[PDB]
């Protein structure tokens, strides 16, 4: 009752990160009626705008509340895998960290037309950096806002840098500069506009919500893509939910359907739509339009574990938790006041924006990403501690002061999968992260060796002055087996998730899309989001998504060509 006898030049499934970019650039003439269907609501939550309230988006209405299948290798647990559920997608719920990884990450893709020399200009074109001048690696005129974090914990952040220096790391002054090596300790830039989250809704969709050729439907959950037998022809959605009406939205002659539901829900929606490994599709009774074996497969996420330690009594009150809560658990008015009048203070932080990239075994690129938090975890799952921190508000308790080190396998070797669990298009997908299953034990050894590195750092003079004990894993965890066990029980997602509809050269029987993001054997169906990432780059994945979406956009409208 919303696309009523209206034929669209481009239909966008999902109003996420890449989708926001695409609507902007495709709606930019006047000739292309673009539609955007977003399951979740509009972007208006204050908890999304204030970076520190990331703590309140986890397991919230605005998250998809996805949970993995049982992971036998991880002590038979389910793994919460947070995903944003609103316009802008996970850019509105993410940690705001700005990482491109290294140039080799892209060269390793092997795909023609998408080497590091091909991607670098599309990063720079999307960026306005408050803290680096315009150059080969940084932009000044692009829609994204990037800045150095406007919080500093004067005492713990400096001691982390002194500690890292003590154990032999050297600094890196820009982890996104491909003229020097990726490893090093340093400060991560953040996707923030003076301490407000600068999500892709705010930076791209909001400035164009008035173009008459641009129609944005929130609350609109797509259930399949119409493919008349091969050619996509529309989508089906429901404006209320599982128990509503099954509307349809037709395309114009020449109109394409761009998948933008993310590396979780896109390979899910495609499988419901007829594109996937047939042996899986037959089992639920879905005809096969295209039998591509790579849909669902190659899921790549970056696992994390953590260490935490309290600070000595004499340093009580110098943690970021002390800057956000008072001894009774109410938000400090000084922290509110510095945020609102100046865009400074604890509220601007997601807490994890200083750290390191480390080679644990002389790998070619860093296998380990460290995120240092000047606050103390109280649960060894880091995602839970943030949930816990939110609910800790006004309980009358005092969150103890300490530090945390989150360790991340940033170029992991284990692959996962996204599959069908029900015929119900409103059912949760079958999701298996598959961390720690690479045949060589290499991801587990990255993290185990990360733990030893984090204790060396904590044991340095620089940090031992402040620290007093270790709470996680703790004194009882000495042996490697004991470390490996703790990893298996506390391992959590650093929240990347790429590769489920990966692109590849012609003749790649494993690839789902081609170097122009068109899925094989279907007409007018493209995929532009984190699924197409053939090999996950070293770091958080928001930025490479934006790049991919800019590139795909300028390709569609004939401003650039690939290969
Ligand atoms: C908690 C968290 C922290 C992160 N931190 C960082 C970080 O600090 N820096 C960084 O660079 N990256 C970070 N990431 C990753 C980054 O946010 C994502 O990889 C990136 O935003 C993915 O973009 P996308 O367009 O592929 O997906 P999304 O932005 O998730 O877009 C997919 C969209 O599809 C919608 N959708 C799903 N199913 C349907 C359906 N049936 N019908 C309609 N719409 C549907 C979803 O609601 C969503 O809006 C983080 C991720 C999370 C979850
Ligand atoms: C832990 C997160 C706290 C967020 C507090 C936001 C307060 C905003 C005042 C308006
Ligand atoms: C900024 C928010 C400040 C609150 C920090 C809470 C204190 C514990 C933080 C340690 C968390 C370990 C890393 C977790 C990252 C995943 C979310």
């Amino acid at each position: 009752s919303s696309p009523v006898a209206q034929k669209y030049d481009y239909i966008l499934v999902g109003g996420g990160t890449a989708a926001c970019v695409l609507a902007n650039r495709l709606s930019a003439d006047g000739s292309k009626r673009v539609l955007v269907l977003e399951a979740g609501p509009d972007n208006t939550s204050r908890d999304v705008k204030i970076p520190a309230a990331i703590t309140r988006l986890f397991r919230s209405p605005l998250d998809w509340n996805l949970f993995s299948e049982l992971q036998e290798q991880l002590a038979e647990r389910q793994i919460y895998m947070a995903r944003g559920r609103l316009l802008g997608g996970s850019s509105a719920t993410n940690a705001t960290l700005y990482h491109r990884g290294a140039a080799g990450d892209y060269d390793a893709w092997g795909v023609e037309g998408w080497s590091s020399e091909d991607v670098l200009s599309w990063f720079v074109q999307a960026e306005t950096n408050a803290d680096f001048g315009p150059g080969a690696y940084h932009g000044s005129g692009g829609p994204m806002r990037v800045e150095n974090p406007r919080y500093t914990n004067k005492q713990l952040h400096t001691a982390f840098f002194k500690a890292a220096e003590e154990v032999g790391l050297t600094p890196n002054s820009d982890f996104n500069d491909w003229s020097h090596d990726h490893a090093g300790y340093g400060t991560f830039q953040v996707m923030q506009d003076k301490g407000t989250r600068a999500d892709m809704y705010r930076q791209y969709l909001k400035p164009v919500l008035g173009r008459r050729n641009l129609q944005v439907l929130t609350g609109a959950a797509v259930t399949k893509v119409n493919i008349d037998q091969a050619q996509a022809l529309g989508v089906e959605f429901s404006t209320d939910g599982p128990t509503g009406e099954r509307l349809s939205a037709e395309l114009a002659p020449g109109g394409e359907v761009i998948m933008c539901a993310g590396a979780v829900h896109t390979p899910f929606l495609l499988k419901h739509s007829g594109v996937g490994p047939s042996a899986e599709l037959k089992e639920f009774g879905i005809p096969v339009v295209s039998n591509l074996a790579g849909v669902g497969q190659n899921l790549q996420d970056q696992p994390a574990c953590l260490t935490a330690a309290p600070v000595k009594e004499k340093y009580d009150g110098i943690a970021i938790s002390d800057h956000i809560y008072n001894e009774k658990g109410q938000i400090r008015k000084r922290a509110i006041a510095s945020y609102l009048l100046g865009g400074r203070g604890g509220l601007t932080s997601t807490g994890c924006d200083r750290g390191a990239f480390v080679r644990t075994a002389g790998q070619a690129l860093p296998d380990l990403q460290v995120r240092f938090v000047p606050g103390m975890a109280l649960d060894p799952d880091g995602v839970s501690t943030y949930v816990r921190f939110a609910k800790f508000q006004s309980q009358g308790l005092k969150w103890p002061s300490g530090i945390t080190m989150q360790l991340i396998a940033c170029r992991p070797q284990s692959t996962g999968s996204v599959g069908l669990k029900s015929a119900d298009p409103f059912a949760p997908p079958k999701l298996s992260p598959g961390y720690l299953t690479d045949k060589d034990g290499a991801d587990l050894a990255t993290l185990r060796k990360g733990i030893h590195w984090a204790r060396d750092v904590a044991r340095s003079s620089a940090l031992s002055e402040y620290l007093d004990g270790e709470l996680f894993p703790g004194s009882g965890v000495v042996s490697d087996d004991q470390i490996d066990e703790y990893i298996r029980r506390s391992i959590h997602s650093s929240n990347a998730i790429t590769g489920t509809c990966k692109m590849g050269n012609a003749g790649d029987s494993s690839s789902v899309v081609d170097n122009q993001l068109r899925v094989h054997g279907v007409e007018g169906l493209r995929v532009v989001d984190a699924s197409v990432v053939p090999k996950i780059p070293g770091g958080q994945t928001g930025a490479p998504v934006v790049m991919i979406a800019e590139r795909a956009a300028a390709l569609l409208t004939g401003k650039a060509t690939i290969g």
